[PDB]
């Protein structure tokens, strides 16, 4: 182990978009936490060398993550509890409440969830996302591997590393970031038309739900250009087995509407018959 202030840093427990996450024991309160450990220089470099324009100050993104996290207080969202950041040190450390069981699934898996368990987790996901959205945050990387399961069997949305805060009613984007199998079709073409950020989160929720019950994404190809083409052009299909409920198929179909103008919205998802039954 190593010591960092009141923390003893131990095994690696996670690795997200940036940095790495270590288990951290707090000797002041006898409690374990999750500590994300980052290099400011490395983050700068990750955005690429100075010369779709690269914005000018890339270290801004981690401080924006921090500012986002400090605004969020919800049972289905991870909780930032401390930031350690010496201006004369290259490292920056973000301390979170620990969510004991870790990610709910790493796609792909041969071991999908049952429909009922998928519903339970999905209900948590809806609570967390509507709260984010209300707080004018889009997550931009919703996927089962960013969903941590607590000892209480509830999910917390994690990894705000590419999240964005918007003003007014929605984020308006020309391009976006995301895990490619989770990105919505409107974000994958070069078009003159911007797109809305909240609907990207819904598409990703849809792909997540599909993954919850089938263990793999609905559109998949190892050739990136073919993956993008399928996202844009391939009709959604469900495998023959496992044989899910028709109302779940309906919900997924609506979340995976390729047209963001008609795609289901969160307040509607909450009231969908699949969500409200048990
Ligand atoms: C066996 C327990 O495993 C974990 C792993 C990561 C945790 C994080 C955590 C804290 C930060 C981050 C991040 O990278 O911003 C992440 C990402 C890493 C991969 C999944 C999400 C996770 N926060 C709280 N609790 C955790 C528990």
């Amino acid at each position: 182990s190593m010591q960092l202030n009141q923390y003893t840093l131990k095994d690696e427990i996670g690795k997200g978009s940036y940095g790495v996450v270590k288990l951290a024991y707090n000797e002041n309160d006898n409690t374990y936490y999750a500590m994300k450990v980052l290099s400011k220089k490395k983050l700068i470099r990750q955005a690429g060398f100075p010369r779709c324009i690269q914005p000018r100050g890339p270290i801004e993104q981690v401080y924006q993550e921090i500012a986002i996290l400090k605004k969020l207080d919800h049972p289905n969202v991870v909780k930032l509890v401390e930031v350690l950041d010496d201006p004369n040190e290259d490292h920056l450390y973000m301390v979170f409440e620990l969510v004991n069981q870790g990610p709910v699934m790493e796609v792909p898996t041969l071991k999908p969830l049952s429909e009922d368990q998928a519903r339970f987790y999905f209900q948590d996901l809806i609570k967390g996302i509507e709260y984010l959205h209300y707080q004018k945050i889009i997550h931009r990387d919703i996927k089962p591997s960013n969903l941590l399961v607590g000892e209480d069997g509830h999910i917390k949305i994690a990894d705000f590393g590419v999240s964005n805060e918007f003003k007014g009613s929605d984020a308006l984007l020309s391009n976006t970031v995301g895990t490619p199998a989770f990105m919505a079709p409107e974000s994958l073409s070069e078009t003159r038309k911007i797109f809305s950020g909240k609907a990207l989160d819904v598409w990703a929720m849809g792909v997540t739900l599909y993954c919850f019950v089938f263990g793999q994404c609905p559109f998949m190809d190892e050739r990136i250009m073919c993956l993008h083409s399928k996202i844009k052009s391939q009709a959604l299909e469900f495998p023959d087995q496992p044989d899910i409920a028709e109302d779940l198929k309906d919900l997924i179909t609506r979340m995976l509407d390729k047209n963001p103008e008609s795609r289901i919205v969160v307040p509607e998802i909450k009231l969908h018959p699949w969500v409200t039954r048990h």
